[PDB]
């Protein structure tokens, strides 16, 4: 019982630094995100403005 | 959605960018109709006088 205790509770600590990177990588993405927002807005006002 | 309000807020500045051209390009159009009716003036006017 104690080897599983102990052994979960350091899963524990695993798991949430999982959370961590999870949480980074995805703030990443968020910003990569706004940023091909701005894309588009560059491609619509990169339509040449017609010509 | 985002994707698509910016993109439409850019498109609505596109418009009115061609709002602009036409308006500009019409206005030309509007002077040099004027100024054929006074062409034609001097057609009538010279019809020779007749003679």
């Amino acid at each position: 019982m104690r080897g599983q205790i102990r052994g979960l509770e350091m899963a524990s600590k695993n798991s949430q630094d999982g959370i961590s990177l999870i949480q980074t990588a995805e703030g990443a993405l968020t910003e990569t995100h706004a940023i091909l927002q701005r894309v588009r807005e560059l491609v619509v006002q990169a339509g040449n403005t017609g010509t």
